[PDB]
C-alpha cells in the first residue's frame, strides 16, 4: 500500500453530492465529459452514486448521464462513458472528518480528486496530502 487505510463511515445506498469546503463547491460531472466545480445546489449533474468495487475502492458516477469520474495521464478529471483503470479512487477518511479520493491508478503519485478556491479541479500533481482542496463531504441529495 501507498496509502493508509482509514475509511469513512456511512454508505453507498444513496446518491450524494460531494462538497468541497475550500472554496465552497459541489463537484460536477458536465454532459460533456467536462469536470469542474459549481455553488448551485440545484444543479442537476452534481448528484453522483458511489459504488465499491473492493473495501475503501469506489467508482463515482453522475445520476443524470452516468459517467464515470476518471482522471486522465496527464492528471485531469473527465467523465467517461464506460469504467476502465481510471475510473477507480481510494476513498479515505482524512482528518478524521472528511473524504479524499485518491487516483488509483496514480496512487503512488498522490493523485487526488480537488477543487480550487475558483471551482476548478486540481491537476493531479498539483494536488497532495494535507490541501483543503482535496476535503470533501458526502451530503444528501
Amino acid at each position: 500500500h501507498h496509502h493508509h487505510f482509514n475509511l469513512p463511515p456511512g454508505n453507498y445506498k444513496k446518491p450524494k453530492l460531494l462538497y468541497c469546503s475550500n472554496g465552497g463547491h459541489f463537484l460536477r460531472i458536465l454532459p460533456d465529459g467536462t469536470v469542474d466545480g459549481t455553488r448551485d445546489r440545484s444543479d442537476q449533474h452534481i448528484q453522483l452514486q458511489l459504488s465499491a468495487e473492493s473495501v475503501g475502492e469506489v467508482y463515482i458516477k453522475s445520476t443524470e448521464t452516468g459517467q464515470y469520474l476518471a482522471m486522465d495521464t496527464d492528471g485531469l478529471l473527465y467523465g467517461s462513458q464506460t469504467p476502465n483503470e481510471e475510473c477507480l479512487f481510494l476513498e479515505r477518511l482524512e482528518e478524521n472528518h472528511y473524504n479524499t479520493y485518491i487516483s488509483k491508478k496514480h496512487a503512488e503519485k498522490n493523485w487526488f480528486v480537488g477543487l480550487n478556491k475558483a471551482g476548478s479541479c486540481k491537476r493531479g500533481p498539483r494536488t497532495h496530502y494535507g490541501q483543503k482542496a482535496i476535503l470533501f463531504l458526502p451530503l444528501p441529495v
